[PDB]
């Protein structure tokens, strides 16, 4: 029953979204409470650990509902800005060639299929043998 | 009768087209269910692991 | 005054904003910049060859990350051979 504060993130969308539902866990039990929703898109609550805490996972609810990181994972081959171009299609990407690796923008969904494009176009070049020299007999 | 949130993806259109009609899953049993439907295009629920 | 300053300091550390420099040996800053950008702010000097930052401490946490992760081998272009003719 202690009073407490606890600042958690919601990366997916901004956190408005959830004040009338959260004002309900703020009715639901006893105030004293504060949810406040920084549009630097952090999150604050403030009151009763358990009511904080219930606060704290329809918030999380909406933090692990669309949690967003980022990869990095080397292209030995493929042109990375093209890997960008090929995957622009789809409806985001870096790299580096000094690296020559792939980063990613967004989701642990964008990270589970673009480590499977990652993997994808790292294959073998194909021996284009663009130019050939030929041994006139 | 447990209750726990479930997150799952509906890839084809936004999901706020099944806000009416899932509260009537939150209407047609017990409520302390959400269901927040995230513009990034995942899907929440939480409650009876039934409901 | 205490407990305004609680609500006041939870808006605070609600979204507290500082700045990080770190030694970038390699990798061109305006590229980590770019490849960074992408991403949805950022510094460095070449003078010293270092990311600087603005922005969060959790910009700070995962651009510290960023500041560690192209900082590696330049794997060894070989851009350039000198083949000698048999």
């Amino acid at each position: 029953d202690n009073v407490i504060t606890r600042v958690v993130a919601v990366r997916n969308v901004s956190v408005r979204e959830l004040s009338p539902l959260l004002r309900q866990l703020i009715d639901n039990a006893g105030a004293g409470n504060v949810v406040h929703y920084d549009p630097a898109n952090i999150i604050l609550i403030t009151g009763r650990a358990a009511v904080v805490n219930r606060l704290a996972e329809i918030i999380k609810r909406v933090d692990q509902a669309g949690n967003r990181e980022i990869e990095v994972v080397e292209l030995g081959n493929a042109s990375a800005a093209e890997m960008v171009r090929i995957v622009d299609a789809l409806n985001k990407l870096v790299a580096d060639e000094r690296t020559n690796s792939i980063l990613i923008s967004g989701d642990p969904k964008v990270r589970d299929r673009l480590k499977r494009l990652i993997r994808q176009l790292d294959v073998e070049m194909a021996s284009k043998g663009n130019n050939r020299v030929v041994y006139l007999k």
